[PDB]
């Protein structure tokens, strides 16, 4: 017989939930060479994963709208985007469905994608093929979604710092870390806004859900209470394949550089790419840096050098690099690296927990304050900066306490149980590596 099994992908076609995507489907695609994955994004998300790097025979890329008409020029806010190809609705997807069928000559038998394209659900139920969603962000924010009413009526209701003990195994949870945009009602609402808030009804139509991160680190409450709301609740380990990587010039040395400095001595610092800071957080953080003494590697913007503080560079550039970019996770992977200063976004919070680097945490949107909130009071590998803003006092006493004071041991040690426990996870017995084999079935199986 021969094999007609044909995957079709949709990621949400932006930054960084585009690379955990592709990471899922290279292992899939991989395992089962027979089987076709059709990766259907937008022009701008394809260039973004495909343009320096060899794909396997059996993964083809397709390209739908990104629902911004020619002549329209976006503002710069990191919302409107997602909107407009939020906006273009399942028939751009079917047109994606339409292209890959006609180069494959196969019908389209399962669906993976990232959860916020809810409108591949209707797609999945159209072809009469099980959808199966993808989840790359912080694990703990699926409970959020099954508990907006709450949610909304504790926030209005209780105070900053009020639990969220109704959420099984996420009592830690505070009124203050829940995201802005499920509370927002009205004006205030986004597209985008309303698609995550329509998450809890669904979630439960996907043949499974597919989590980007390791069980064993997620509170044990938390994964039974989103077993009972879910078909299948599948965690697949979020380590990079070897044919995701793209080799890279560490064009600044750091490596070499942090290879002269002393174990657990250096501070990490970088708000990834989609915040920008406060210029006066920016500033705070320059003075902090600059007044701790640690040695240190920030990775800033380029557009963001103006406005360090005059001879800041310069007078930290002994023990100090001010770079554009640098390897993250060979600099996450760095013995010499102590802390990492981190806006948690999840790829990074995985890349620090799994390389045993404790975490000063300031969340600037979305869901990055649950996961501040998991890592101070959950895992206790790290602390929100004290003051939940940068200042240049708080952001000193936050980096003597993790890198040198034996207030800070606990948090150290901490980190170093967890790294111990994602090694055991990622082991050939982990149970991820059944949920691996029970996603590669669900394919095999449509």
């Amino acid at each position: 017989m021969k094999n007609k099994q044909h995957v079709a992908i949709f990621p949400f076609p932006f930054g960084s939930h585009l690379p955990p995507l592709l990471n899922l489907v290279l292992k899939l695609a991989h395992i089962a060479p027979n089987t076709s994955f059709s990766f259907i994004g937008t022009h701008s998300s394809n260039a973004f994963l495909f343009t320096k790097r060899h794909i396997p025979n059996n993964i083809r890329v397709f390209t739908i709208s990104d629902g911004i008409p020619e002549g329209h020029v976006p503002a710069n806010n990191p919302i409107e985007k997602l909107d407009l190809f939020l906006s273009t609705g399942p028939d751009n997807l079917r047109k994606g469905i339409e292209l890959a069928v006609a180069e494959t000559k196969q019908s389209v038998t399962c669906i993976i994608a990232d959860a916020f394209v809810t409108s591949s659900l209707l797609v999945a139920q159209t072809l009469n093929v099980p959808w199966i969603a993808f989840w790359p962000n912080v694990s703990c924010s699926l409970s959020l979604y099954f508990n907006i009413d709450l949610i909304r009526d504790k926030c209005s209701k209780d105070a900053k710092n009020a639990t969220l003990d109704f959420l099984p195994g996420l009592s830690k949870l505070r009124v203050e870390d829940v995201p802005q945009d499920m509370l927002d009602v009205g004006e205030k609402e986004t597209l985008f806004s309303r698609t995550l808030n329509s998450l809890g009804v669904v979630l439960p139509q996907a043949k499974a859900v597919v989590v980007n991160f390791f069980a064993e680190l997620d509170p044990p409450l938390f994964v039974k209470y989103m077993r009972s709301k879910l078909q299948s609740l599948l965690y697949v380990v979020p380590l990079p394949c070897p044919q995701l990587l793209l080799p890279e010039i560490d064009s600044n040395g750091c490596l070499s550089w942090l290879d002269s400095k002393s174990s657990r001595s250096v501070a990490y610092v970088c708000f990834g790419t989609v915040v920008s800071p406060p210029p006066q957080e920016v500033v705070a953080v320059a003075e902090a840096l600059e007044e701790s003494g640690f040695p240190f590697v920030w990775a800033l913007k380029e557009s963001l050098l103006s406005i360090l503080p005059k001879g800041f560079v310069e007078r930290t550039s002994t023990r100090g690099k001010v770079v554009s970019w640098v390897p993250q996770s060979h600099v996450l992977s760095h013995g010499s690296v102590g802390v990492f200063v981190t806006h948690c976004g999840a790829n990074s919070v995985m890349e620090s927990v799994s390389n045993g680097v404790p975490m000063i945490c300031r969340p600037f949107f979305g869901d990055q304050g649950i996961a501040a909130r998991v890592i101070q009071d959950i895992w206790e590998v790290g602390v929100i900066v004290e003051g939940k803003v940068f200042t240049k006092n708080g952001f000193v006493k936050s980096l003597n306490l993790i890198l040198v004071q034996e207030d800070g041991k606990k948090i150290r040690d901490n980190a170093l149980k967890v790294k111990q426990i994602v090694q055991d996870a990622v082991g050939p017995h982990g149970q991820a590596a059944e949920d691996f084999n029970t996603l590669v079935e669900v394919i095999s199986s449509s």
